[PDB]
């Protein structure tokens, strides 16, 4: 449910890249993440389901891959207990 991101660097590391876009799609993620830190695709779903689960990122299934819509963006980074 919508929690404030309780994001590790690792997960600010995709935070950062999706900012930089209006959206992006699963494959383009997934390939940028690789392309700029070695990670295994768990790891890319893994910190995607996070943010997910916290509410951070929304997304839409455009059939195949998911678009993540940043629900966060002022609030950049804050770890609080909430």
């Amino acid at each position: 449910m919508k929690k404030i991101p309780q994001i590790s660097d690792a997960e600010l590391e995709v935070m950062k890249v999706i900012w930089k876009h209006s959206s992006i799609n699963t494959n383009e993620v997934i390939k940028e993440l690789s392309k700029t830190s070695t990670w295994s695709p768990k790891t890319i779903q893994t910190m995607l389901l996070r943010l997910i689960k916290k509410g951070a990122l929304n997304h839409h299934k455009e059939g195949r891959v998911f678009v993540y819509t940043p629900n966060i963006d002022e609030s950049d980074y804050i770890e609080v207990k909430s």
